[PDB]
């Protein structure tokens, strides 16, 4: 399936409906498995930071970065049908790494404050997972619904979700190795508003004295 034909007629509708977004198969097996290896190699060599901050451009990147291309482009056909944002940039690649010992994440908001960011994209890559046993289930509870979304963290899933307060969520417990990449975008007018009140953008970067 072409981009823009998973962008009108998958993505964007979905979005606008449900506001959560699952997209199977989205590289296939072989892209998929290149960038497990290349998650692998951040941990190997040790640049985890487990969350590390990917640009796509690093080396030894290169499928990474594929991926975040492949992500901008479906983004790129959704400009100005996904509710009334205009999407005008994103941040880097968080690659998180779940260590699989019983770890998880408690319920919360990633954009509860409105710091610009709309739609949070995830990547997983975890192959043969069973969430009955491993665990690691994403569950979104949306707004205004009496219900729940359970998202296994299956091999080559790719999710759409609003960032804000619409859809909060908690990651459930891993008991194996649970490995996802999140690209989140910044809608231009909340990003305005953001830069204003928040010590966030090029001033929020840290100087030494
Ligand atoms: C804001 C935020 N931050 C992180 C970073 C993080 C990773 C590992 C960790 F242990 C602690 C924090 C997240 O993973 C998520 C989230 O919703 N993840 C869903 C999923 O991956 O299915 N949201
Ligand atoms: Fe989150």
């Amino acid at each position: 399936l072409p981009a823009l034909k998973l962008a009108l007629e998958y993505i964007v509708p979905c979005m606008n409906k449900h506001g959560i977004c699952v997209v199977d198969d989205f590289l296939g097996k072989e892209t998929g498995q290149q960038i497990g290896d290349e998650v692998r190699a951040l941990h190997d060599t040790g640049k985890f930071t487990k969350i590390t901050w990917i640009e796509g451009k690093e080396p030894g990147c290169e499928t990474i970065g594929l991926l975040m291309s492949s992500m901008d482009d479906l983004i790129r056909h959704c400009n100005g049908k996904l509710g009334s944002y205009k999407i005008n940039g994103r941040t880097k690649a968080m690659v998180a790494c779940y260590p699989g010992n019983g770890t998880g994440y408690v319920r919360h908001v990633d954009n509860p404050n409105g710091d610009g960011r709309c739609v949070t994209c995830i990547y997983y890559l975890n192959k043969d997972w069973d969430a009955k046993v491993s665990g690691g289930i994403l569950r979104i509870f949306p707004e205004g619904k009496a219900q729940f979304a359970d998202i296994e963290p299956k091999f080559d899933r790719l999710l759409f979700f609003w960032s804000d307060r619409r859809n909060p969520h908690e990651v459930q417990p891993a008991y194996a190795t649970r490995y996802a990449i999140t690209v989140w975008y910044f809608d231009a007018d909340e990003r305005a508003r953001a830069k204003v009140k928040y010590l966030t953008g090029e001033k929020g970067v840290r100087v030494e004295l």
